[PDB]
């Protein structure tokens, strides 16, 4: 168990169009790689209440990433007033993630 879902029933830009502060992993379903950085989040999140934090199979949505720019890859997507502010590919410890965060 974790604070970080798959939810594919609302998210892209008619969900962002909603948020004030929010983050998308676009996680896969195959690849080992990608399920690590989902408890990275949940423990990340456990001391930010105010930040909406969620993932979502980027092989169900596609139609995204064709707009970000992404391949097929584990990619963090940081959210503000509906507008992607912050955003890489790829996989790190929730030590670091602090410092990726703050630039934001």
């Amino acid at each position: 168990m974790s604070a970080i879902r798959d939810i594919t029933t609302e998210a892209g830009m008619a969900h962002f169009e909603g948020l004030s502060d929010a983050i998308v992993f676009f996680h896969k379903n195959l690849c080992p790689h990608c399920k690590n950085m989902e408890k990275v989040l949940d423990k990340f999140g456990a001391r930010a209440p105010q930040v909406a934090i969620s993932s979502v199979d980027s092989e169900a949505r596609p139609e995204l990433m064709k707009e970000l720019g992404f391949e097929r890859v584990p990619t963090l997507v940081f959210i503000r007033d509906g507008k992607v502010a912050k955003v890489f590919s790829g996989i790190m410890n929730p030590r670091e993630l602090q410092a990726l965060y703050a630039s934001i």
